[PDB]
Formats: C-alpha cells, structure tokens, sequence
C-alpha cells in the first residue's frame, strides 16, 4: 500500500527501500524529474520543500526517518520492548549523525576537504563497532536478536563509506562481517544487484 | 527518578526539562564542565564523544532526541495510534533540522550568516504554522488533542528564535498563541522562570 517520492537518486530514500524489499513487502514508486522541481510544482507542496515524500494509503510522511521508524512500528522492526527501542533509537541518531556529515562532503565540499574527512571516519565508526562488540557478539544485528529500521540505516551509511574510502572497515571486525551477512540476506542481495538500485547514483550531484 | 549529565547549558536538554517539569517528573543534574570535559576520560566513554547522556535507572541513554522518544512511549507523550505517532515524529524531525541549522550558525558563524539565517527563517516555520491550522484549528497541541514530546521540542525551537530574530512570530498567528499557551502551561510557567532555567546559557558560546 506504499508509495515513494522522490528524485532519481539513492540518497536519503536507499535504506527505506532496503527495508520494504527484504521484508518480504512491495510499493510503488513515484518520481521527481530534476526539471519537475526546478519548477515549483511539487517543492511547495512539500511540508518543508523536500523528499523522501510517502504514503500508506489515507497517510503521508515526510522526513527520511519518520518513514523508517513508521514501518518499523507497523512491522515489527522495532525492538521488543521500551528499551530495545530505545537502543534501535540510538544507533539511528547517530547513524543519522554522520550521515549528515557525508551530506556535506558530497555538496558542499568534496573537493576542500574530502580528505580531512576520511581522516576522521574512523572513529566515527568505532561507536557502532562498539555496540555490535557489546551485542550478542557482534553475530546479531545492531540492537537485540531481531533487525530493526537501524540496521538498514546503518548497512547502507556503511555500503556508501566503501565507496568514498575504500579499505574503510579494515580496522573494524564487526563491521565488515555485520555487514556481509546483511547484503547476503536473499531478498536484499537481490536489490542490490538489481537496476532498480545498481543504475541510479548514491547522490544527485554525481559524486562518491 | 531519572538523570541528565550536560553542560551547564540549556542546549540539548532543555526539552526534556520542559517534559520533566510539565510532566511531574524529578530528576538529578550532573552539571559538566570545560575544565571536566576537557580533562579527558568523559569523553572518551560516552557513545559518541558528546552530551547530554541521561539515565532511567540501569538504562543510559545519548542523543536528545532518543531521550526525548524514549521519555515520550514511556509518559504517555508519544500520541494516541501509530499514525498519530508517526505525524510526532514529522514534526519533531522538522523541529530538529531547523535546530540543526540554528545550531552551526551559532557556533560556526554567527557574524557571516546572522543576516541571512533570519530573512530564511519565515519559511522554515511556515510548516509549523501550517500544521496546527491543519489539526484542532491550532487551537491544541502541536499533533492530536494531547500533548507530545514534539510539542516540548519545537516550542523550545520557537522561544530561540525569539531570541536571535525577535518578531519572528508576528506573522504566524498561531505560532505566536502557541509559544504563550504552552509557556502558561501551570508546571512550566513555574520552572521556565525558575533561576535553573534563566540563570543558564541557552547556548555554550555567549552567541544567541
Ligand atoms: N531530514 C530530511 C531531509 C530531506 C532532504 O534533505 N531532502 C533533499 C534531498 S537529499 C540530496 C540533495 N540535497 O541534500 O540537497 C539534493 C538532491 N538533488 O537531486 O538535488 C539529491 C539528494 N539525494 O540524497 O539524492 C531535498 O528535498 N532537496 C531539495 C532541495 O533542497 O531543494 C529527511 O531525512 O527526510
Ligand atoms: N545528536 C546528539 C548530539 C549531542 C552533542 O552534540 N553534544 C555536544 C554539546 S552541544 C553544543 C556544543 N557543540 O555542538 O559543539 C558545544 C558546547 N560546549 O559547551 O562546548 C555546548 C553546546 N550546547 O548546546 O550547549 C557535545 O558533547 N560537545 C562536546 C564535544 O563536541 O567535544 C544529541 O542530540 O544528543
């Protein structure tokens, strides 16, 4: 019942799409040409001028987040109590943290500074590399016995690192094994190497 | 009760301080300083190297707004079905990418982007203003007929920007008898005037 908006691109709307296709779910897809928001057709319509946009039939969502923990809530991707899902809520903040970071490398100063930033990643990573060294070992996923909304948030902020800073998750175990066993899930693995996912950009300016 | 480990600033927490004390909560301040967290070993064992954590006994906690989801499903503040629940967290996301834009100018250029932070400003609360015209007439709380944690964010968003463009509300009606509404509210009416509360910095550079 669900639709996406959104500009042919990976960005802010790749992890919510990794979610819904290996959850065994389906949606629509709706889009947004770079030409059709050059206009103002659909940039004031927009509660705060922008995209991901969603829907779940009467509903509607904006912000990348709302949707990721909307359909975590509707679908059980959220932890199994209070407190797991304020841990499932924790790794997202942070995961959202950096995330942030990178959306300022790859538009505002990826040639200034790309290097400076590469230069810091690491610990930047140690946080997440911490938690999964304190889960069930690091042989779960990121909160609890069940994925939840972050580990979808955090593989693909993990998937686009290897791409700017290849040999990023060299210094760090748990990611690099937490974050095979998550592309090899059947119905993920299978939207990753699909056109549906390989042809379009991680960004909209083209960069990586 | 609970905890809050910040700095002596209103920054972060001061939502939850608002939550804490308009919802009957008590609670502990373990006020950090420049000369404490610069002597290290702070730091170096939060999650990710900042403020504010905070506790509920056993469970410790980073990232306001985790803190501010989690006090939210666990006070009854966090809506009244999924859906509702989901339209708290649009708001309270929006709440925090405008806080995240007030954040860098205050403390990466308040002398190059105070004249253009403010005449861009009419537009990124216009969204706010439309969404309590949206729902209750804007009569009521920010989403639903109850109170939220999103309504203790973005009124602390709201009694800010009073202070770096005074009259910034006085053309959003409803925005301007919601900030005077919720700060009539009897239990915080009662610790926004309290010496915790004004004797603090809104922010941790002599900026605002
Ligand atoms: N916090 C919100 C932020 C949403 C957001 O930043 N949306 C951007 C797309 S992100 C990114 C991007 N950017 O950050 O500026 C621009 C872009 N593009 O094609 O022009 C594509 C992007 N992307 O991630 O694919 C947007 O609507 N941009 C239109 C505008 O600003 O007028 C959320 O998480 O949903
Ligand atoms: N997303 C996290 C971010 C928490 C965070 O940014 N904490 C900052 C305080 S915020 C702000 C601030 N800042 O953003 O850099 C610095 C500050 N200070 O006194 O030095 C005070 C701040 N404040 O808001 O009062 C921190 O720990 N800073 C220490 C450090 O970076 O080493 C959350 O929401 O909790």
């Amino acid at each position: 019942p669900y639709t996406v908006v959104y500009f042919p691109v990976r960005g802010r709307c790749a992890a919510l799409r990794m979610l819904l296709a290996d959850q065994g779910q389906s949606w629509k897809e709706e889009v947004v040409t770079v030409e059709t928001w050059q206009e103002g057709s659909l940039k004031a319509s927009c509660l705060y001028g922008q995209l991901p946009k969603f829907q779940d039939g009467d509903l509607t969502l904006y912000q990348s987040n709302t949707i990721l923990r909307h359909l975590g809530r509707t679908l059980g991707l959220y932890g199994k109590d209070q407190q797991e899902a304020a841990l499932v809520d924790m790794v997202n903040d942070g995961v959202e943290d950096l995330r942030c970071k990178y959306i300022s490398l790859i538009y505002t100063n990826y040639e200034a500074g790309k290097d400076d930033y590469v230069k810091a990643l690491p610990g930047q990573l140690k946080p997440f590399e911490t938690l999964l060294s304190q889960n069930q070992g690091g042989k779960t996923f990121i909160v609890g016995d069940q994925i939840s909304f972050a580990d979808y948030n955090l593989l693909d902020l993990l998937l686009i690192h290897e791409v700017l800073a290849p040999g990023c998750l060299d210094a760090f175990p748990l990611l690099s094994a937490y974050v095979g066993r998550l592309s090899a899930r059947p119905k993920l693995k299978a939207f990753l190497a699909s056109p549906e996912y390989v042809n379009l950009p991680i960004n909209g300016n083209g960069k990586q």
